[PDB]
């Protein structure tokens, strides 16, 4: 064991190849798990790390620090802790969903921990503003806010079809129900509220890692324009992949689709 670190987000390492590390940093409501379909194809040539972001389902509730991740900080410094504990020097980090920030955020401490970020389903500010597209007005918030709060199971059951998006049957909605209605409900209001509240797009010009954006192009939380609105702010080189899937986890919903993209955009670099 690697000790607390390892302990407090399940931290694990597989794959021996020899090209680099890769870090995979899942979204609300999932766990590493999420990366099921993808690991298999990175462990000839990477060693690959992951881990569970501090709240999510599988991790101890009693190490959620209210004050520690009422921003999005908290998790930042989570994941600059697991690379400086693996003595990573350089890594290609995978971001899904709010882990796409939390990466890009990290990488502006720490740029030389990072030679790429791959930014899933990323979102800077789900609010729409001024000139602005998320997605999101604050009494859609206010009602997601409120159905979480009123029954937490219902919620989830209804949330999780939705957000994977198509058929309502499949076992990846049946999964991300189930992983959703892991997290302790005290957490999952707090966080959510944490992360749809969020706004870093005036941190953007700061990233200067190449930053690969990848979406779905009918995603329940991130309107495409995000991806170009990304493109067009980060503050260095970047490139983006709208995908012919759906669903915010398309990585676990259409993996036939979508695992062949995230290979692509981790093997080449941008210019």
């Amino acid at each position: 064991s690697m000790g607390i670190v390892e302990e407090a987000h399940n931290l694990r390492v597989v794959g021996e190849g020899k090209r680099g590390v890769i870090v995979l940093a899942h979204g609300f409501g999932t766990d590493q798990s999420v990366w099921k379909h993808l690991v298999p194809h990175l462990v000839a040539d990477y060693r690959v790390v992951l881990f569970d972001t501090m709240g999510a389902g599988p991790t101890n509730p009693d190490y959620f620090d209210f004050s520690r991740y009422a921003t999005l900080e908290g998790y930042a410094l989570d994941l600059l802790a697991i690379l400086q504990e693996l003595r990573v020097a350089s890594c290609i980090y995978v971001g899904h969903s709010v882990s796409a920030v939390i990466g890009a955020i990290a990488s502006i401490s720490r740029p030389d921990l990072f030679s790429k970020l791959v930014l899933l389903s990323a979102s800077p500010r789900y609010l729409n503003d001024v000139d602005y597209y998320g997605g999101f007005e604050q009494e859609d918030l206010d009602e997601l806010f409120e159905a979480m709060g009123s029954n937490y199971k219902a919620w989830c059951s209804g949330f999780a079809p939705l957000c994977v998006g198509g058929d309502m049957e499949s076992v990846a909605v049946q999964e991300f129900s189930r992983t959703l209605f892991n997290i302790r409900p005290d957490i999952a209001l707090s966080v959510a509220q944490t992360i749809f509240q969020s706004d870093v797009r005036s941190l953007l010009p700061l990233v200067t890692v190449p930053c690969h954006i990848v979406q779905s192009t009918k995603d329940l939380a991130v309107p495409v324009v995000v991806s170009e609105y990304l493109h067009k702010h980060l503050g260095g080189d970047s490139i983006v992949e709208v995908m012919p899937s759906e669903g915010h986890l398309p990585q676990l919903s259409s993996p036939d689709i979508v695992i062949p993209v995230l290979l692509r955009h981790i093997q080449h670099d941008i210019a």
